[PDB]
């Protein structure tokens, strides 16, 4: 039975929300949204992971979130994959780290991020 260890309340990964100019770009099984107005930020990671065997699994659900809680940033899993590896997701993160940083924004990572890394 898979369990679920997340960074975020039920609102933060259950709220809809809106690009002011979206971007939106697959990187290998998943798909990396971000808004491009967004900049000079302190912007912080959190992602929902399964767990399996008290292991970090696959990621479910990522989302980039300013200092007044403003979501700028999202990954998911592409639907119709049959799944993903660790190595994959590692690059979807790279990935819209890198956006943010083109941006001019800081980036830091959740607690459960920073442990999923290694």
């Amino acid at each position: 039975a898979s369990r679920y260890l997340t960074d975020m309340t039920l609102e933060e990964m259950s709220r809809d929300w809106s690009m002011l100019i979206p971007k939106q770009k697959v990187a290998g099984p998943l798909c990396i949204r971000m808004d491009q107005a967004i900049m000079d930020k302190n912007i912080i990671l959190k992602a929902n992971f399964s767990v399996i065997f008290d292991r970090l699994e696959t990621l479910i659900l990522l989302r980039a979130f300013t200092e007044e809680g403003a979501i700028v940033g999202e990954i998911s899993p592409l639907p119709s994959l049959p799944g993903h590896t660790a190595e994959d997701v590692k690059n979807a993160v790279g990935v819209l780290i890198g956006g943010l940083e083109a941006n001019d924004n800081t980036v830091r990572v959740s607690e459960t991020l920073q442990r999923f890394a290694w």
